[PDB]
C-alpha cells in the first residue's frame, strides 16, 4: 500500500517554516516525530524535507546506490565560508574525491599514534586547570570542554595555540566563526531573508567570512614561505597527491578544509563530552565503573596510546552518550533515482530527506523498551548493533572522516578526567540543550574533587 505522510501544524501561506523560530529546532523536531512516527513531511516556501525517525526507514536511506549526502539549506549556508571542504561539497564534486583520497590516512586509526602527544599536551592543560581550582568554585563543563577540543584541533591542524585556557575573551578567528555559524543557522527560518531588517545581519556575515578567509590564507601562507614540515594536517595537504585525478589541493580549497576542521573541533568532540559527563553524574553506578577502568589502566602519570585503546568502557560509555545525544544530530540525503522509500512513500530524483539520529536511537524495536535509559552495557557485545541502526558519524563515504580522531580525544580525556578527580552534580543540573551546529548542555556545572594522583 502506498501511503500518504503525516505532517505536523501548518501556518497558511508559510507552511511548516515558522516551526523553525526556535532555538531548540532538532528538540521540536524529536517531539514532533514522536507524534506523527517513522517519516513526515517539513514544507517551506521554498523547498520540502522528509523527516526519518525509523531504523527500517533510515536502512532504504542509507543505501549509497539509491542516495547520496544533499547539503541541507544550513549546510548551504555553512557553505559560504567552508566553501567545498570535505563537510560542505557535494559526492560528485572533484574537490570532494581529491581532499578524501588526499586526507584519509591522515585520518586513520594508524595516524592518531602521531596526533596522541599533542592531544595528551592539551588534556594535561584541562587537568592541572581543574587541580589548581579552589574548594568553592565549579566548572563549566561545555565551556572548559570547547576550550579543550578546540585546542586539541589548532595543534593537530596546523601547528597553532589558540591558548584557550589562558583566556576568557575568545580569539577573532572564533567570534566570527560562532557569529557566521550563528547567521548561517538562522538564515533559513526567515519568511523574506531579504527584509532591511536582515541587511546589518547580511553586512556582520561578509565581514566575518572576510576575518576567516583572511587568517587561515595568513597561516597557509606563512607554512608555504618557512618549508616547516610539522606532522599536522596542513603539511599533509601541502604535500598531498590525490592517486585519482594527480592533483594536488589548491591554497583555497585547503582554506575549506581548515576552516572546516576548526568547526568539527569547536562544535563536536566538546559536545560528546559534556554529554559523557552529564551521564556520568546522574549514573553514579556508571560512573563508578568508568573511574574503577581509568584508574586501573592509566596506571603512568601521563597516558600511552596504547593505554587509550585499552579504555574500552570509557569507549563504551562515550558511545551511550552519542546513543542518547548524537552532537551531531541531522543528515540530510537526496533521491538519485525516483524510488519507493519502505514499499509505502513515493520519491522523485533529488527529493531531500533528514535523518533525525536522537530518533533512530529511540527505536524501540532495535534497543528494546529501557531506551531512554544510560547502559553502555549496551555496546559491551561490539557485534549485537543491527547495520544502520547507530549513526552517530553519519553514513558510508559521507561518514565523518574524523571519527577515530573524536573518538582518541574524547577516551583520553575522559579517562584523564576519571583517573584525577571525583564529580559532584552539586546543583542538581536540570538537562538543557543548546543547539548550535550541534547539541551541547547548556549551564552544565559540577564540582571536581581532587584525587591528588600526580602528574
Ligand atoms: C564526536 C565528534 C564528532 C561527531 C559526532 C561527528 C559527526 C559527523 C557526522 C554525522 C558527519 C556527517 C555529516 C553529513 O552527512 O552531513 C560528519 C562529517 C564530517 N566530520 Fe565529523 N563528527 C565529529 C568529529 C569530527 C572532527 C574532530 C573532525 C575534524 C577535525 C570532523 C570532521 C568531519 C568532516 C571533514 C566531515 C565530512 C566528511 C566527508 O563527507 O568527507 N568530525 N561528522
Ligand atoms: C552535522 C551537524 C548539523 C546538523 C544538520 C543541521 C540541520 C538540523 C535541523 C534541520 O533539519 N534543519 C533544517 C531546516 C531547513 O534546512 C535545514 O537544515
Amino acid at each position: 500500500t502506498i501511503k500518504e505522510m503525516p505532517q505536523p501544524k501548518t501556518f497558511g501561506e508559510l507552511k511548516n517554516l515558522p516551526l523553525l523560530n526556535t532555538d531548540k529546532v532538532v528538540q521540536a523536531l524529536m517531539k514532533i516525530a514522536d507524534e506523527l512516527g517513522e517519516i513526515f513531511k517539513f514544507e517551506a516556501p521554498g523547498w520540502v524535507l522528509r523527516y526519518l525517525s525509523s531504523q527500517r526507514l533510515i536502512k532504504e536511506a542509507c543505501d549509497e546506490s539509491r542516495f547520496d549526502k544533499n547539503l541541507s539549506q544550513v549546510l548551504k549556508f555553512v557553505r559560504d565560508f567552508a566553501g567545498d571542504g570535505l563537510f560542505t561539497s557535494w559526492t560528485h564534486e572533484k574537490n570532494w574525491k581529491k581532499a578524501h583520497n588526499i586526507l584519509l590516512p591522515s585520518f586513520s586509526q594508524q595516524a592518531m599514534k602521531g596526533y596522541h602527544a599533542m592531544m595528551v599536551d592539551i588534556a594535561v592543560q584541562l587537568v592541572q586547570k581543574w587541580e589548581r581550582l579552589n574548594a568553592d568554585e565549579h566548572i563549566e563543563v561545555p565551556e572548559d570542554m570547547t576550550r579543550l577540543t578546540l585546542d586539541t584541533i589548532g595543534l593537530c591542524g596546523f601547528n597553532y595555540r589558540f591558548n584557550s585556557f589562558y583566556r576568557d575573551q575568545p580569539h577573532p578567528f572564533i567570534t566570527s566563526m560562532v557569529r557566521a555559524l550563528d547567521e548561517a543557522m538562522n538564515k533559513p527560518q526567515r519568511a523574506n531573508p531579504d527584509d532591511p531588517a536582515y541587511d546589518e545581519n547580511k553586512r556582520q556575515f561578509q565581514e566575518d567570512i572576510k576575518v576567516m578567509n583572511d587568517l587561515v590564507d595568513k597561516i597557509i601562507a606563512d607554512r608555504k614561505a618557512s618549508g616547516e614540515q610539522s606532522d599536522d594536517l596542513l603539511t599533509h595537504m601541502l604535500n598531498g597527491k590525490d592517486p585519482e585525478t594527480g592533483e594536488p589541493l589548491d591554497d583555497e580549497n585547503i582554506r575549506y578544509q581548515i576552516i572546516t576542521f576548526l568547526i568539527a573541533g569547536h562544535e563536536t568532540t566538546s559536545g560528546l563530552l559534556s554529554f559523557a559527563l552529564y551521564f556520568l553524574v546522574k549514573n553514579p553506578h556508571v560512573l563508578q565503573k568508568a573511574a574503577e577502568e581509568a584508574a586501573r589502566v592509566l596506571v603512568d602519570p601521563v597516558p600511552s596510546y596504547k593505554q587509550v585503546k585499552q579504555l574500552k568502557y570509557v569507549g563504551m560509555v562515550l558511545n551511550e552518550a552519542l546513543r542518547l545525544w548524537p552532537t551531531a544530530p541531522a543528515f540530510s540525503l537526496y533521491a538519485k533515482e525516483d524510488t519507493v522509500l519502505g514499499g509505502e512513500y513515493p520519491l522523485e530524483k533529488g527529493d531531500e530527506l533528514m535523518v533525525l539520529i536522537p530518533q533512530l536511537h529511540r527505536d524501540k524495536t532495535i534497543w528494546g523498551d529501557d531506551v531512554e535509559e544510560f547502559r553502555p552495557e549496551r555496546f559491551e557485545n561490539p557485534s549485537a548493533i543491527p547495520q544502520h541502526a547507530f549513526k552517530p558519524f553519519g553514513n558510508g563515504q559521507r561518514a565523518c572522516i574524523g571519527q577515530q580522531f573524536a573518538l582518541h580525544e574524547a577516551t583520553l580525556v575522559l579517562g584523564m578526567m576519571l583517573k584525577h578527580f571525583d564529580f559532584e552534580d552539586h546543583t542538581n543540573y536540570e538537562l538543557d540543550i543548546k543547539e548550535t551546529l550541534t547539541l551541547k548542555p547548556e549551564g552544565f556545572v559540577v564540582k571536581a574533587k581532587s584525587k591528588k594522583i600526580p602528574l
